[PDB]
């Protein structure tokens, strides 16, 4: 099953897309400058792109420390990214209060994988409408992925993405199995699925980040999901192209 | 370092309390019948003794199986309880706006495992004051618990437990790694460590609680339903007690 | 089903049997004096006990380390321990054609870890009709013990203890699963468990007596321990053991006064 | 660093090379049949290919599983297969003293998972100065083989492969970590790396074609892979000319990519 998301069309036999900004909100104007870097990218290289970010850090170092612009002017900024790049964007949400007025600005909505079974945010995300990105639990088995999604359709939200983010391996670890991601497509109704590259790992890092995107990829997927500021930027420019060649051969075969 | 939570002292060193009750709160009169068959058994015993249930059970099988009987209903049932019986009880809270009426009513107030890094709800926890149970995440590490303590004592809440519920093995599964008590004791100072047997997991039940106790436990930590079944209760509290009174009637002894 | 060995009387309902000793043998005299305080602190605790060493490390990390006094050697040693002390001994086997010749002296012969998949080593261990300790490789579930201990019994040898020593838990870490214990006994008809507490703690060695106490808390047949005076660091200082065993022996005297169910 | 094996280089930079053949040897008439397919399937593409089979594999599902015609006709057997077919061969050894005369005849030999500590196994593999696949247990982390390495090195033989299986996951599962083959290639010299994705899952043929095309992504010197019309079960034979024309896609657009730049 395909997703539309205004002028792109997202599926697991469709050209990749890409999901990426930012980590949190800070101000107007730096989260213009980055997302302007990634269409510049993106456009030349004709990859279709989504942008990301929080406009809050719900985990924090201190109890001190920066949250980000909070909802109230996150909501703003993303406004403002739409009209200037005219492109969809894609923003987590942790309270079910949150779920209605953050849908009425982001065209995604993402939940987040620590809250992924609480009941009461799922049925707030399904009443929007919106398209929602569930992000898979480091704990959660994917054959249990299908619980999410009933519940989602039960209370009447089909526009589902399913997210890989790594799963549990030991302590303070993370391994992705390759095979979770054909689990979940034949599990789930071929619902899109995309991976998140940037949160599957913790020059190495850098060319690390390739191996696994390459990787998750080759099994034929709707899009990564990733960030940067960790990767580089002129690294960004180098990584698509490669991802785009191996991505363009895959959708190429016959299934 | 031990905790007074009205007439019972919790540590390491102390006698076993046992947190003990049902999942959610869904009517009066049973929550009072099960309540009172605890209170039976564990005063015929001397085991120290606190009523858990939710209010308000996050993460439910279904979208529309039965919540609980809300915040404002629950707290009126805690405090029948606690009128009825004369003993503590403790509470999960998933919400900041949850924690000052929660703690007026409620002894203990645990952070659920879900939410144990969302820093908010830790400081708002920790301002109440109370004593706080904070459950330790499946896919969390045992020296990463340290972190969790740093929060509320940086906004002023040092009266903490920390409840073990297993970690993640594979896919669907969970195993408690017994080394993990002792790493908790060491990095986060000697706190009173409970183990919350129910979540981990029943002749299995019975070994997983012995081989935790066997470590030096200021607690056990199980729900039962009317799950351990509930007329078992008398004979597996009395198996818990007998290794308990043991270890603690040992002084510990230092290993290099 | 108990295993009897000698005089000792082997079973999950019984008192617990020490497995103890050192990681190798390095020669007579060091192993004598070892096995002495081992003996004379069991003997006055009321504890059976069973010598362990090996006489070949066959799998360190250069082929130049230390491998200890080697086959020949070794069964020369074994042999004055059980002489001077009349105790039982067990040592691992690492190849077939090693299997008889060292069950002529050492009482139970062990299979190691790594090599419990290999099908000519567990037939020749079999047709030694010695008594044979099974250590659970680290990558094997509790649940498939049974599997190993079917290949033993349709080899004749139903003589068979299931030793624990931990379960591989990402990478470069294990984990001791409580509930391991009664899946293997149930699912093996109730044959002696034991713990290997040292090597579980591979990677720690300050947490060796929670780690023993609480396997031994689940009700099991023995307990197996390396001492020092070779190693990932996990082995008890030997003055120890009187002071450790105390605590053991405490808490084994309390489980097994319980009736099970 | 590459690895010639008479006529083929094998190395993470150049074309993939196919392993794969019978469990074990039972006759010379039954290996030259399953052989032949495996040939003409590679000879169709162009894809380099190396035969494997056990002339006596100790590590059976029974005790009384057959374990194979034995050394002395097992090797002629391979001989026969190398002089008919113009391939390399690979076997497993168990025994040291197995090792000499293997290697009179078998261009790769083989250290059994379960084996890969053993040091007079190590020893006497090394000292035959044959090509050796080392295989990775699935209880080592990808950062201890540059240990098994080392011995082969201190041994006098540094003509290794490595050979990826999976990982323990829990109970039971085997993973796949896709990192732990930068991770072997960054700390054992860029040694040839190859991937054995038939036992990494202990229909059927969907999974492997993800893995494995998963696996080739991350730029590999081999595949290991087990096809025909046991303890891990091989992929059906009708599926095998797609399966690698598939593969071969894949590896020829990586490898005609050069690695990142700085
Ligand atoms: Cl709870
Ligand atoms: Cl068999
Ligand atoms: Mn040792
Ligand atoms: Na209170």
């Amino acid at each position: 099953m395909d997703i539309k998301i205004n002028d792109i069309t997202l599926g697991n036999n469709s050209p990749f897309v890409l999901f990426g900004g930012i980590c949190v909100l800070e101000s107007l104007d730096s989260t213009l400058q980055t997302c302007a870097h990634y269409v510049e990218v993106t456009r030349k290289l004709g990859i279709p792109y989504i942008f990301k970010a929080s406009f809050d850090k719900a985990n924090r170092s201190s109890i001190h420390s920066y949250r980000g612009v909070g909802l109230e002017e996150g909501l703003k900024i993303f406004e403002k990214v739409k009209a200037e790049f005219g492109i969809p964007v894609i923003t987590d949400v942790h309270e079910p209060h949150q779920c209605q007025p953050v849908a009425e600005v982001c065209d995604v909505i993402q939940l987040p994988a620590f809250l992924a079974r609480q009941t009461d945010l799922v049925v707030a995300m399904a009443k929007t409408g919106n398209v929602v990105n569930i992000k898979k639990p480091q704990f959660l088995s994917p054959s249990q992925m299908k619980n999410i999604v009933e519940k989602f359709h039960e209370a009447g939200n089909g526009k589902l993405i399913l997210c890989e983010r790594g799963s549990s391996f030991g302590y303070d670890n993370l391994v992705v199995d390759m095979l979770g991601f054909g689990v979940m497509k034949q599990t789930c109704g071929n619902l899109p699925v995309i991976f998140d590259v940037t949160h599957s790992l913790q020059g190495g890092r850098r060319a690390q980040a390739l191996d696994l995107a390459l990787a998750g990829m080759a099994t034929r997927l709707a899009g990564l999901f990733l960030e940067s500021h960790a990767l580089p930027l002129h690294l960004l420019e180098d990584f698509l192209i490669r991802i785009k060649a191996l991505d363009d051969l895959i959708k190429s075969q016959p299934i």
